[PDB]
């Protein structure tokens, strides 16, 4: 396949990045400095993972190594809920790009639609257990991202979790200077999205796959769960390519026109991951994996269920 997608904002995007969310800090600098040593050009961050710092070494390496140059890199990154206030936004993304080595972020989103009260804690809670929205809502906090546009901090801006109403919301803004670019959003053959997907599509904004493996690790998993790696149904597709299972969840994505950011800190999986660029799963093995979806989601968040901007009370 194409290796690029083509943005709305002109830029080339890879298809296929490294995600960081529980890569620990002890961890992510060498699975960084290896992606990028086996042909990764983008890496998902935020500063909630709070492993930029990390990442952002093997970043800085890889340049200073010229292994690659900053050109060729496309770092991804994410405003948290707290810092959805006008005077917060450019400081909150000053952070990351200090922290992850950089004078720029290639794309730079939305994390949540949710604002909460700023301060220390990621996710303020009420005596009750309630996050604390804030008042600011998705329309004033994304002039606010387009604003880093025009001071060249970010190349692209996009959102992530938004649902069909919100992307609309945005793309209905008055006076609206950039569209979003991407929507980052959960997607597997367990929750394909084929709604949210074909609108967002529609629109050209370009869906990014998160949780492509069904994370696994995710720390509220539980026993009966399903799991997608070890689907005999998904296993039997991946045999009769001789591939992996994580192979075909990685190709998968790739054909329906996403982009995918699987998360490893094993060596050899985060090359494993990468060879999905030769083989290609047929019509019939796209719509039989379309066909296990059962509308379950990894990321989901009971205290945040009552916020005005909660995503996923909406059908899509
Ligand atoms: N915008 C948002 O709200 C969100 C964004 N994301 C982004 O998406 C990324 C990917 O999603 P995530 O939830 O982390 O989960 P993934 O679906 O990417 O699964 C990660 C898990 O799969 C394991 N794994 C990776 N490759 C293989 C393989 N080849 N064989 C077997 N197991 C494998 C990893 O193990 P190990 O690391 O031990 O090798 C890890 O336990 C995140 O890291 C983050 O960057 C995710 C959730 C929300
Ligand atoms: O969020 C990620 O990227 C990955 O997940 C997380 C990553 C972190 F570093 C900290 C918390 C989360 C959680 S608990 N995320 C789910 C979540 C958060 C906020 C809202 Br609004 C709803 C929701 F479902």
């Amino acid at each position: 396949m194409a290796s690029r997608i083509l943005l709305n904002n002109g830029a080339k995007m890879p298809i296929l990045g490294l995600g960081t969310w529980k890569s620990p800090p002890g961890q992510v600098t060498e699975a960084v400095k290896v992606a990028i040593d086996v042909g990764y050009r983008h890496i998902d961050c935020a500063h909630v993972y709070q492993n930029e710092n990390e990442v952002g070494v093997a970043i800085q390496e890889k340049l200073r190594e010229q292994v690659v140059k900053r050109e060729e890199l496309f770092i991804v990154s994410k405003l948290w809920c707290t810092y959805h206030e006008k005077g917060l936004v450019k400081g909150a993304c000053q952070k990351t790009l200090s922290d992850l080595k950089l004078d720029y972020l290639d794309l730079y989103l939305i994390h949540w639609p949710t604002g909460f009260k700023p301060g220390k804690e990621f996710f303020p809670l009420d005596e009750s257990g309630n996050v604390v929205p804030s008042d600011t809502n998705i329309l004033d906090t994304w002039a606010a991202m387009e604003e880093l546009v025009d001071e060249g901090l970010v190349k692209a801006i996009g959102i992530s979790n938004f649902n069909h109403l919100q992307v609309e919301m945005i793309l209905n803004k008055p006076g609206l200077k950039y569209k979003p670019a991407v929507n980052q959003i959960e997607c597997h053959p367990y929750l394909t999205q084929e709604k949210l997907i074909q609108y967002c599509q529609s629109k050209g904004i370009v869906v990014t796959a998160y949780s492509p493996l069904g994370s696994p690790d995710r720390p509220w998993a539980k026993p009966e769960d399903p799991s997608l790696l070890e689907d005999p149904r998904i296993k039997a597709i991946a045999a009769k390519h001789n591939k992996t299972t994580a192979q075909v969840l990685i190709r998968f994505p790739m054909q329906r026109n996403l982009v995918v950011i699987p998360k490893s800190v094993t060596p050899e999986r985060i090359a494993e991951n990468f060879k999905v660029f030769d083989f290609e799963l047929s019509s019939q093995d796209m719509t039989t994996l379309l066909s296990y979806n059962r509308n379950w989601r990894v990321c989901a968040l009971l205290s945040c269920t009552s916020h005005k901007d909660y995503p996923f009370h909406e059908e899509f």
